[PDB]
Formats: structure tokens, sequence, C-alpha cells
RNA sequence: ACAUUUAACUAAAACCCCUACGCAUUUAUAUAGAGGAGACAAGUAAGUGUACUGGAAAGUGCACUUGGACG
């Protein structure tokens, strides 16, 4: 790019919580075989 | 281009040329028409030179500059 503008790096919030939900529904017991 | 006569027992008389200027030359004024300047009135950084496109506004190509940015 010709001009670019200053680069401020932020932390992506969103994936932690998928993360930490597949992190639990891995170890769930959802019953039966369903 | 153009030319020395009379007179002279004291001394005098006589004297007269033709060519230029124009459909040339210089500057100026008036006038058809055309065109300017001024006044009034109201994301691609920025430039220089040059070139093409476009009715314009502008866009793009090549080289150059920081009189920009890069915590
Ligand atoms: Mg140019």
């Amino acid at each position: 790019l010709r001009n670019v503008p200053p680069i401020v790096f932020v932390q992506d919030k969103g994936n932690a919580a998928l993360a930490e939900l597949d992190q639990l529904l891995a170890v769930a017991d959802f019953g039966p075989r369903d």
C-alpha cells in the first residue's frame, strides 16, 4: 500500500470462549448414544 | 551640361545652364472581425518538467524533489 495508517495489535477475545467451550464439550457426558 | 567679346589721345562696357517626386519610402489614424487581462458580482501525500486522452473538470505514463509519512 502507498500509505498504511498506524498499526494497532488487538487481542482477539472471542476465540477464547470457543476454546473453553471445546475443552468442556470434550469431557461432557451427553447420555446414551445421543 | 557649359564658355572671352568689344575696347584702350583719361578708361571702360558686356556676363545670368538644364535636371527631382514616384505603381518609391517612413510612421501614424479609422474601420469588419477575433481574442485576452482587470473591476463588479458571487484509499491513491504534495509538487517540477514533458507527453497522450478528454469539450471541460481532470486521469495516466517517464524521470526528478521533500518543501511529506514510516511509533
Ligand atoms: Mg504529470
